[PDB]
């Protein structure tokens, strides 16, 4: 019987896999009455989520119940699911007609509005598979979640009663009309990410996190500043008190774009030591179908996780198949990640959604072995590969350039060409190309010292180290280098591959590298990231221009 009392696991009769509470089961596979075992009863309802207003600032569990006790022992902050309904029943919602009587409606058509916070509108939609005539429509005023706000007649002429919330089983995708081919990216504001290892809207993305490389910092980054409208995010309990800063510290954090609480554009997942090893196997279909929610409205959103060691706990088996631990893992999490894109999603109107996944990857379990790695090398289509040795240079964030990529390269460069600056992938291509010059140089001179360096050499490293500094490195805590807008990379970007031209160029004329290393400008191009003025960077590239003009008539 295994792990019971407060678990979640239901199969022990006969048929396969199923879930329930107090062996009340509900439906993945398929059930036949009152099950040969147990007091076991059956609902015929399958394992499944509701989604409604009353999901953004909510907390819940891998099976959407909102989380309890404050605390009752020494332990400050220590939660579990209370079976509770997922959305208050109690709260008014104000409701905006969005459709009228008569009206030919279909999946995914937007019938309403209700302003859910100050930040997000929340549409209310045609529930996947209903079509017909709205016959019925309530009009403009405050209802509760289990109003009846509309009724349709199917071309049957079947009447169906619509909510402001619908029902969704958690491991069926949300359907759509096409996933569209990777193409816009994710804007996250920060250079080495948005340049070198660019996520694509709909994107998947994992971050390899060794312990002190920085990556709450990074996620926090990436969560506040990445151009999608809504986060869902799962963990908060890889740390024995992240849920005591999660529940005390997650209310006061802004949302920079608006000055409003962050919690308002965001939906908590919480999996922790305490919960049963079923609500955290769920726990990221729960998430991944709240974040479909949201883009078959119509936006952008980030499904977020940093939940490798809860969600990662092994339960034994002893049946014939048991087809293997490492395919276990294999099949679960590709179906996970399968699920994200960018989608036209249902509805009569053309409209555009997407869930970008990133992913923490942080064992304190030894390293990054089997039961994490070459099983998802396949599906996660970028890395940003967090360094524990670049955290302790202070390289932050301590993405290692050399050992991250993006496959979304070629995928988002149109969009970075027509709407930024045309020379953007020709420009990163450069960058990378000397950084990677740069790194087989430093291996090099480990070998054989610095002493024998041509100029031309010594030249390619100043350049490097002004890339990595200069551009590279950025500073999460400044006012202004907090977020670089796409326009400001690309000027910054330019600054620097000028004065590498302008290097080259020099020593190629017999101006000696310590002339060029101690020119003015090349301290305002250290500081250009803490610029808030685009034109006054870009003023930079005349400036270089003329002091090497400077170094030219003096010398040839």
């Amino acid at each position: 019987y295994e792990v019971v009392r407060v678990g979640e696991l239901g199969l022990i009769g006969e048929i396969i896999r199923l879930e329930g509470d107090k062996a009340v089961i509900q439906v993945y596979e398929e059930t036949a009455g009152v099950r040969p075992g147990e007091p076991v009863v059956g609902t015929g309802a399958s394992l499944s989520v509701e989604l409604g207003p009353g999901l953004l600032t909510s907390i819940y569990d891998g099976i959407q119940r909102p989380l309890e006790v404050i605390r009752e022992k020494t332990g400050d902050f220590i939660a579990r699911g209370v079976t509770a309904p997922a959305l208050p029943r109690d709260k008014k919602w104000h409701f905006i007609p969005k459709a009228k009587v008569g009206d030919k409606v279909v999946g995914g058509d937007i019938i309403g509005e209700v302003p859910e916070t100050s930040i997000i509108v929340h549409k209310i939609m045609v529930p996947p598979g209903i079509e017909g005539e709205i016959v019925e429509i309530a009009e403009e005023g405050d209802y509760t979640i289990e109003e009846v706000i509309a009724k349709v007649k199917t071309p049957s002429g079947e009447i169906k009663e619509l909510k402001m919330y619908q029902r969704w089983p958690v491991r069926v995708k949300r359907p759509y009309k096409e996933k569209l081919p990777p193409e816009v990216p994710l804007i996250t504001g920060q250079r080495v990410i948005d340049t070198f290892f660019p996520q694509a809207k709909g994107g998947t993305a994992a971050i390899p996190a060794p312990f002190g490389s920085g990556k709450t910092v990074t996620q926090h980054q990436l969560a506040k500043w990445s151009d999608a409208q809504v986060v869902i995010y799962i963990g908060c309990g890889e740390r024995g008190n992240e849920m005591t800063d999660v529940l005390e510290e997650f209310p006061k954090l802004k949302d920079p774009k608006t000055g409003k609480p962050l919690m308002e554009r965001t939906v908590l997942i919480a999996n922790t030591s305490n919960m049963p090893v079923a609500a955290r196997e769920a726990s990221i279909y729960t998430g991944i179908t709240i974040a479909e929610y949201f883009r078959d409205m119509g936006y952008d959103v980030a499904l977020m996780a940093d939940s490798t060691s809860r969600w990662a706990e092994a339960l034994r088996e002893i049946s014939g198949r048991l087809e293997g631990y490492p395919a276990y893992l294999a099949s679960k999490l590709a179906e996970f990640y399968e699920r994200a894109g960018r989608v036209v999603t249902l509805g009569s109107d053309y409209r555009v959604g997407s869930v970008s996944v990133i992913g923490a990857v942080s064992p304190p379990g030894g390293d990054f072995s089997e039961p994490v790695v070459q099983n998802t090398l396949r599906v996660v289509k970028v890395f940003w590969a967090l360094d524990a040795d670049l955290a302790r240079r202070r390289h932050f964030p301590a993405i290692n350039w050399l050992t991250s990529y993006s496959l979304y390269v070629d995928a988002v460069k149109d969009w970075w060409h027509k709407n930024i600056d045309p020379e953007w992938k020709a420009m990163r291509d450069k960058a990378m190309a000397l950084l990677q010059k740069e790194s087989e140089l430093q291996e090099i001179v480990r070998i054989v010292g610095p002493d024998a360096l041509p100029e031309r050499e010594r030249a390619i490293l100043l350049v490097a180290r002004m890339l990595r500094e200069d551009y590279l490195q950025q500073d999460a805590f400044d006012e202004v280098d907090t977020y670089c807008p796409p326009e400001k990379q690309v000027t910054m970007m330019r600054v620097l591959l000028n004065f590498y031209d302008k290097t080259m160029e020099a020593i190629n004329r017999g101006v000696p590298l310590e002339e060029i290393a101690k020119l003015p400008v090349r301290e305002e191009i250290g500081r250009m990231k803490f610029e808030r003025d685009v034109s006054k960077i870009r003023s930079l590239i005349d400036k270089t221009n003329e002091q090497f003009e400077e170094l030219f008539k003096k010398y040839g």
